[PDB]
């Protein structure tokens, strides 16, 4: 006897050699159609020219029954090995160049996407997933009293809490409720290395206490942390307990308003002020410092001189003899820097 045709039809051992040719204008619609129908060939790459896109397909008879122009073409094989290093390696420059910076916090990727390229959301997500296989959440960043970033989940688990690893500590965060910038890992380590055992240190605006955690992880010191957001305070308490067996130093968490709390504290060897953008806490934080102040601010590159001058002015106003050094910590916007004034109080 013989076989049923609908059993034989799947035996062909060779590869798929055809694709459909569509106007770029119709490319998205057609990609969706081909996926829906089930004949999109994952084994090969699509290509494009000035006016046309060619998608690889698995069944040219079904393609024709979709009204599509079938062509015979040698399309590239899908890559088996990936050597992507940057997001730019995975996107058209016209898309990539419009993206804000990409941050990884725990297993969450955060990216800024202007409305203007929101139509490219799917390839953007694809690119990020490829570059970061382990991330489970991709969120779109808006803008930052508690300085929470506006965030919308655009791929993955519908959550914004995670645990981030940095400088030998564990930091629980919930990005829907608290501020956290992973890019400050350098600064936090830097200050931790400058600190000497036996210091008493004050960190106003402490968030989920990443600065105190890193400092205390490396130095036997006492750190006071002041934070007004009760969600951040809660997470800070949990972070203290989560890291307790690896800290050399001690941390005291105070829930309160810096501008109410600090006038009622004793003074400290060192003050570290990760100031909220736009807020001026220089007088108050310097007033709590006996030997060092590390005061963060955001300054236009044409105003740096004036910034240094104002810091020295406030030093004189408080009767302190100081040397002031201003460092560019990071590029914030074009022509605008996150800076740190390192103030050494002389005796
Ligand atoms: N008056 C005030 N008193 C105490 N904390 C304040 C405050 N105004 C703003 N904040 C807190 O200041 C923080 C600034 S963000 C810096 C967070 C943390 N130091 C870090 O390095 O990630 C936010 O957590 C915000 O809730």
């Amino acid at each position: 006897s013989h076989h049923h045709h609908h059993h034989l039809e799947v035996l062909f051992q060779g590869p798929h050699m055809s694709g459909v040719k569509v106007r770029r204008e119709d490319a998205k619609k057609v990609l969706e159609l081909l996926k829906s129908v089930g004949i999109l060939d994952g084994k090969r790459k699509a290509i494009r020219d000035e006016k046309y896109v060619i998608f690889p397909v698995t069944d040219t008879n079904i393609a024709k029954s979709l009204g599509l122009e079938v062509v015979d073409v040698e399309l590239p094989m899908r890559p088996e090995r990936q050597i992507y290093k940057n997001l730019e390696d995975l996107l058209p420059r016209e898309i990539f160049k419009k993206l804000g910076r990409l941050d990884i916090v725990g297993d969450i990727a955060i990216v800024s996407i202007p409305d203007e390229i929101l139509s490219e959301r799917e390839v953007i997500v694809s690119a990020i997933r490829k570059l970061y296989p382990k991330v489970k959440v991709i969120a779109r960043r808006g803008f930052h009293l508690y300085r929470i970033r506006e965030l919308e989940v655009i791929w993955g688990e519908n959550r914004l809490h995670t645990i981030h690893k940095e400088n030998g500590v564990l930091i629980k965060v919930d990005l829907s409720k608290v501020f956290f910038n992973p890019r400050m890992k350098g600064e936090r380590y830097r200050i931790a290395q400058l600190v000497n055992d036996g210091e008493r240190i004050l960190v106003p605006f402490a968030g989920v206490i990443p600065y105190p955690l890193v400092i205390a992880r490396f130095k036997n010191v006492e750190v006071y942390a002041v934070e007004i957001n009760e969600f951040a305070v809660k997470l800070a308490e949990e972070n203290l307990e989560l890291n307790r067996d690896r800290l050399k130093g001690k941390i005291k968490i105070i829930h309160g308003d810096v501008f109410e709390v600090l006038p009622n504290l004793p003074n400290f060897d060192r003050v570290v002020s990760p100031t909220p953008k736009g807020v001026d806490a220089l007088s108050l934080t310097l007033s709590k410092a006996e030997k060092f102040l590390h005061y963060y601010d955001f300054v236009h590159e044409s105003e740096i001189e004036r910034f240094r001058e104002r810091v020295l002015e406030e030093c004189r106003r408080q009767g302190k003899e100081c040397r002031v050094s201003v460092r560019k910590v990071s590029d914030y916007k074009p022509h605008v820097y996150k800076v740190c004034a390192d103030v050494e109080i002389l005796s």
